[PDB]
């Protein structure tokens, strides 16, 4: 089965997704979004909680599908702590990039997912002995996922190539870890 970190992230996104159906998106964004007013700047969770919010059925399924697989892969083979740190860094840095381009009203785990794509792939090609790698077929689908994000083929946003910032994060870390 999937480790505790993989598991807990899935529960949290589902719970949050439930709340959005009951309360509506705006109300949950009000509590979980990146700070959108100076008085909220010390509410630290907001720099991360944006990743827990999804705006359609397809949004959460596809994110959690990728997370389950790549997140689970990292946790099994590299440990819970690695997954935690990949997650915190990508959520924060992608969050920061998203905010600059699209403002503070955004959500989704895909920044983290792109980071996990970049990380797992790069780590596998540079450190096969680590036990992590992205299979040939999955590389193709991840690439299509990335392209989709660069070009806003998801039907959701139109805020451009910024959606894939996380990928640069994940690559960079995989570099650093392959030393
Ligand atoms: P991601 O959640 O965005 C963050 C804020 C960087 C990404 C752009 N969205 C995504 O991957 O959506 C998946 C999807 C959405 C609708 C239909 C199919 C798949």
């Amino acid at each position: 089965r999937a480790g505790p970190v993989t598991w807990v992230m899935m529960i949290a996104c589902v719970v949050v997704f439930i709340a959005m159906q009951i309360l509506g998106d705006q109300e949950v964004m009000l509590w979980l979004a990146w700070p959108f007013d100076p008085t909220l700047k010390f509410e630290f969770w907001r720099y991360f909680t944006h990743a827990l919010m999804h705006f359609s059925l397809m949004h959460i399924l596809f994110n959690l599908l990728w997370w389950w697989y790549l997140g689970g892969a990292v946790e099994k083979r590299l440990g819970s702590g690695k997954l935690i740190v990949i997650t915190l860094i990508s959520a924060l840095l992608s969050g920061y990039v998203q905010q600059k381009f699209s403002g503070p009203w955004f959500g989704g785990l895909s920044g983290v997912v792109y980071a996990l794509m970049g990380y797992v792939w790069l780590r596998g090609e540079r450190d096969p002995q680590s036990g992590i790698y992205l299979q040939r077929g999955l590389i193709i689908f991840a690439l299509i996922w990335i392209v989709a994000g660069w070009f806003d083929l998801f039907g959701m946003s139109m805020a451009n190539g910024a959606h894939i910032a996380g990928l640069a994060v994940g690559l960079a870390m995989a570099f650093v870890d392959s030393l």
